[PDB]
């Protein structure tokens, strides 16, 4: 529980940008595995992860550090990595999303204030 300035810059700046971004929508919500028809996916991913879950979290103050966010948009890229085939489009997707999400950490303001 806590508002941080760098917690707010993951919030407004980070995660506005991704959330509207042209390859967002598959991680806009958490994996449907039967909708998806991938009915081994929590078999092997133990820690599925999507944006809405991240800014659900920063909207409800759930998160103490930036760095445990961060942590979070780690988890659901890694998740997407490991369990699709290297040559799946939402393999690209996510690299195109976590170079964004990494450019924008680049600049995030040091001063962990609040
Ligand atoms: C296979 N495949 C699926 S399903 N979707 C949409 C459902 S959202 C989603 N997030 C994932 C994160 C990791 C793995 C599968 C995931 N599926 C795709 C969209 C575009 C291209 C390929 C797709």
């Amino acid at each position: 529980g806590r508002v941080t300035n760098q917690l707010q810059y993951l919030h407004k700046v980070v995660m506005k940008a991704l959330w509207k971004h042209q390859f967002a929508w598959p991680f806009r919500q958490p994996v449907d595995a039967v909708k998806l028809g991938l009915p081994d996916y929590h078999k092997i991913i133990k820690q599925p992860m999507d944006m809405g879950t991240i800014k659900r979290r920063l909207e409800n103050n759930y998160y103490w550090a930036a760095s445990e966010c961060m942590q979070d948009f780690n988890t659901m890229f890694t998740n997407c990595y490991i369990y699709n085939k290297p040559t799946d489009d939402i393999v690209l997707m996510a690299q195109t999303l976590e170079k964004i999400f990494l450019q924008k950490v680049a600049s995030m303001p040091q001063e962990e204030q609040e």
